[PDB]
């Protein structure tokens, strides 16, 4: 017979009791019994770190749905129903074998009955509790054993898989909040990891809706998180409900000059239980169209100032809409700081842009749009003087570049625009390392996304060593090939190490570690 | 100003902490507080029964979506979200005022101060832990004072509204089932009441998945009820997984010569992740093919034997699939026993019908079908030796119609068929109570449906007193206005009392006890 | 074996040289050879009036689609490719035997080598060119041979199907235009029908396009139709193109007083080539609103006055779009006369209502609207002074009713609203019978449409002897199983016979002719 195999390329959390580390399918109607499943684990892999492997009954495939040829006939483990995303669904699958602590070589010894037909087995991975960010795992299938004779296996996936390691800083019903979205993160001057997010307590659904900014701290390089805080929250201002008053899509950044921390977040009131996107309308007050709020921290991010609202200083009163790009901004060579913008015009178009302020935080300003039709954006300072916006485009298909050497005054069309970073129109992170700032001493450009044209899948790690104007393939690193919701915000860990907290198939908000030299050998 | 009311049409849970009594709009934008709002109970009103009733406020409504005049921005009090539905959402709701143990008339003083714009409100009734379930609350909204005006109240809701108590029988996420659904329920000999359903643990989708057939059982005409029992379940069998192993749809009948109480289930095996009704096929084994499952209870619905398939005795080989038509089946006078069935043939068509036992439920037969493109039906003995069938057409707008003189050997169309019960394409339950068993003294064939023919909301009790020849307008009661799952299935508690186990907007298994002499005065 | 049957219900054009009359389907896999086919036709059948019956091979199916149970792999004959919808399409089908007029019994030889598979066949009926309207066809499949054997035959259609013939007014194609759309139809005094429609010369899309208003006129009662005329086009009006000057969604009406003919339309001017749904706003002038347009005949519709503008007499300037009802309207008993009309209020939300004259045309008058967010809606006088207008309802499901004594001035919901008649959101024709202008002196309340709560199929007949209050299944007929356009339009051809111009699955003006007591018997 035949053995379809198909080896996973998702972020294997420690803290999860399961993680699907290889599918398997056999179609064969007359088998009787899976003897064994026989792995081997590379010496390159530190052994000592996986707790156990198991293998897993899945059952058999509806006749009629057989023909699509799909690897198993349920998710097995949920990275999205509120409490129980650690642990594979108990009523999916039935354990058949296990091998705790393993050596190199690992034998599943089974002896399972098989289905008079589609037959579903997986492979799970559980980690040692206190395993490092930086694990990586090989694994090779050696044999599948069904009535005695080893069958030919047929992979689906390809050959020398690293299996990553990963954290779910937040886990969908975390702190009693259904989800987690909107990711930002920033090291601070001190190497202090701060990683901001919606906490969206009703459902995942966007704002208006009971949602505040939380925010995690890690003092070790993103191993553990302090508990969340909530650098802005809302509540029954105004006497209205708490679902009436919520504040989220953070932008966070730290001031270099004096190591002060930025949030900015748009603060709805009121507009029932609607989307902002459409309920936000004319005018400056919260009665009529969203706010513009901003808290500093003055102590590398552990507690926050009574927000600010700024609406005043940027917004022109025909928008419907103005609100910060979600993630994070930056502080330019010469101390100017900035933020990703984007408005919805009086023609209810969007359009995104930059604000910037040149006294520390105190006072903001916004010039004109870089381009129509473009919502959530990153900026960087790709030369001195020069910034360059990576703008979600509803034209659909690839993120719009632009460059500006006035803060926003004039803009130009870069040349990688609408052409080189293909997106399935959706937020994309963008973050710029100088050459004086990681061991290569070259600067690179980094960039995060769902590396396709439709559908927020394969999040995906791409540098590129020209200012951008080319991402070679060999310079990227897949990270998550099942769905999510698709959101990504990225930060230098160190001068070699690349962190990133992204929306994932395992959890709302996972956490990753990445040497530079894994994507520039 | 002018101040919208309307006054809820819904089961009155007594174990919930909040009930919606009444919803209050407010659109003057020119207006600052409201002072007070003022209640009254009529004297027939068991004032000793209320907990509390309480003031909330619900925020204002977007801009653009104030067109649609609706009465609240958001869903108050879920009958659906798993482990939340007997508190109202604090997030959406605040609280302004409270009267614990009302007297007849309740001011409700709130000065609370209100938005710019339009303004919701709601009034919310707690009963006391140990009300019955025949205790009704009338209420007139008396006043509602702004700025020291008495408003003109425009009322959208009819005058003398009863308010009826309901128990949740089962409850999402109770006993750690995401959802119940599929109800079916019978009074035994002794009085006992026995309600079954699904259990449906991971999500409210049809078979297949991980599902038991649960009861529960009542001693004192269902004011309280035992803990849940599982006269059907498969776990594992075969070695396949729990969630490839469910059986679902229950009916349930009592041997009225015996007090023997049945219960029959389809148990689908294998099928991966899919629905049963595309997924099993033609044969009449396990692997291929639905299994029509029986148990019986001797000691009055507390222990139940062992599964017995009678797939073999009743099921044609080419059918796809044959299962009982869910909620009860009867005994008739001669002891026949009789369950409605339902078969999907080689032409993927479902057609009605009915399976029968002369032998106490030893064996049992199927003849011919009762109409083409019909589901789930539901059978009485309208006259002696003659079965009414009345059943779910797939054509819409109305419920099909038939009668047997020969056990489903050959059909007539009634005449009531097709025009007189108007349905949004869904169960219905169909209850025949002789004249000696009534206290009424007159025959009454009594029917329960969403009083529809689009969407699964007003759940209403009808009857007929010339033996569902004519169903008029006067002798039906509305239970259930809003939104649900829509089944029901009907007893007689005793002879002045039906009891109904359905599907609500308030509880996923409702109960409530109705007066016949509120149905026919 | 067995042999899968479906006899159709669709409309036999006496014109087409090919009608699906039976569709064959054998499962067989094993089987080798169709020997023949052997069909009756009643004595009732006019035989004289067949010109040719047919088998016609359609080939085999899709291995992964043989489970949905189909009945033919592709659509034999087209209702909607322009100038080819009159012939089978011979790529999709083979002949295999051919009986020239046909007696009563008919013997197809075939002897057909069969597919190792599904195989479909079909039975073609071929009227005579002078074939009358009233001609019914009914058809016994007696035996399907396969390899010798007579099968067992499995119908998926009910018996005593009667077919009926219809005349093709208008054809996909005809005239030069791609489509026709939207009928309304009428009898003048003299007894002419005159019906009316959309001639959308590019394609099948809504205003704005280049469309004019055509008319077929009978002297016959409808077996023959009078070239096409135009009482309504605009051409390049202003100086912009024909696409920017349609005029469309008629309604006709008779002034029985005078016999006087009415047509009024909506004609748009300008709007690019978007919707007009859309594209037209408040306003009162053709460069910004679409314009009410009336012409008028008084030589029994041969001939057609100048279009007159009366949007000035009854539109509110704030409505984005006001336009008659389509279909056709009435003439009182008093000698007003009235069209159902809607607008599109300052809210973005469309509500129906009428519009009348009380000086024989010459100045018209609208009121208030009857119910909101409803479209297209006909009127009856339900009794002397009381107007009934039935609405399509953007609710779903049901046409709403309501009812005034007053011309519109106020409005009561009248008992069937939202209960009695189904429907899927399309127009309808309603259309009322006084006693003593019909055979079986009696009040018949006529209404037609698709008999559906989704889906524009089955259109159907339904009569009504209380006056609207219900509507009985016997009293029905189904004309056109198969998908559609689904409007229709009603009229008494004389005090026996009804009829009807709709949109069908075989010709986009569809005429067909049905007694009365047909439906009443
Ligand atoms: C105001 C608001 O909530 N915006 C939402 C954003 C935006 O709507 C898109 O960028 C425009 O199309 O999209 C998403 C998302 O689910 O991807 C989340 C944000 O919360
Ligand atoms: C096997 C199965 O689950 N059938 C499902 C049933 C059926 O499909 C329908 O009656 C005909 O299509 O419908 C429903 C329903 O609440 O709508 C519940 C049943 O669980
Ligand atoms: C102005 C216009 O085009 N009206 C169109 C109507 C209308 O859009 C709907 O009644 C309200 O939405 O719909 C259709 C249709 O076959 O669906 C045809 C009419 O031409």
């Amino acid at each position: 017979d035949t053995v379809f195999i198909r080896e996973t390329q998702t972020p294997i959390l420690i803290e999860r009791q399961d993680n699907v580390l290889f599918y398997i399918r056999l179609d064969a109607k007359d088998s009787k019994l899976l003897n064994e499943v026989v792995l081997d684990f590379s010496k390159s892999t530190p052994l000592h770190d996986i707790q156990s492997v198991k293998l897993y009954y899945g059952g058999t495939e509806a006749l009629q749905h057989r023909d699509k040829k799909r690897m198993a006939p349920v998710e097995y483990i949920s990275g999205f129903h509120p409490g129980t995303t650690l642990s594979a669904n108990p009523s999916y699958s039935v354990k058949c074998a296990e091998v705790v602590r393993p050596s190199n070589k690992v034998v599943l010894k089974s002896n399972y009955k098989l289905f008079p037909g589609v037959n579903f087995f997986w492979i799970s991975l559980q980690m040692k509790k206190g395993t490092s960010l930086y694990t990586r795992i090989n694994s090779e299938l050696c044999a599948v054993k069904v009535d005695g004779k080893v069958l030919d296996c047929k992979y689906l996936s390809p050959k020398n898989i690293s299996h990553r390691m990963a954290i779910g800083v937040r886990h969908a019903g975390d702190d009693g909040s259904a989800a987690f979205r909107i990711p930002g993160l920033v090291t601070t001057n001190k190497g202090t990891l701060l990683g901001v997010y919606d906490v969206r307590y009703n459902s995942s659904v966007d704002l208006q809706e009971y949602v505040d900014v939380g925010l995690s701290r890690s003092t070790d390089g993103g191993e553990t998180w302090e508990k969340m805080r909530l650098p802005l929250s809302f509540g029954e201002y105004g006497g209205l409900p708490k679902a009436q008053n919520g504040v989220g899509d953070p932008s966070i950044l730290v001031d270099t000059k004096t190591n002060t921390v930025w949030i900015v977040a748009a603060w709805t009131h009121g507009m029932g239980n609607q989307r902002a996107w459409w309920s936000s309308h004319p005018g400056m007050d919260m009665n009529h169209t969203a706010q513009l709020m901003m808290v500093k921290s003055t102590d590398d991010g552990k507690t926050w100032s009574e927000p600010i609202n700024i609406t005043e200083q940027v917004k022109d009163p025909s928008w419907y809409f103005l609100l910060q790009g979600p993630g994070r901004g930056i502080t330019m060579s010469d101390g100017t700081l900035v933020f990703p913008t984007q408005f919805i015009d009086s023609t209810r178009i969007p359009n995104a842009g930059i604000m910037y302020s040149k006294d520390r935080g105190k006072t903001w300003k916004m010039h004109n749009m870089a381009r129509t039709n473009t919502t959530e954006a990153q900026v960087v300072e790709i030369e001195p003087g020069v910034l360059m916006l990576n703008m979600r485009d509803n034209r659909g298909g690839s993120r719009a570049v632009s460059i500006t050497k006035d803060l926003g005054k004039s803009w130009t069309e870069h040349a990688s625009s609408r052409k080189a970073l293909n997106e399935p129109v959706c937020m994309a992170s963008l973050l710029n390392v100088k050459a004086q700032d990681n061991v290569l001493n070259k600067d690179i450009l980094l960039f995060s996304n769902p590396n396709t044209v439709k559908g927020r899948d394969h999040i995906t790690i791409k540098a590129s060593l020209d200012k951008g104007l080319t991402w070679l393939p060999e310079h990227q690193l897949l990270l998550d090939e099942d769905p999510g919701w698709g959101y990504s915000c990225l930060t230098m860990i160190d001068k070699e190490t690349i962190g990133i907290l992204y929306e994932s198939s395992v959890a709302h908000m996972t956490f990753q570690a990445v040497k530079l030299t894994d994507l520039i050998k």
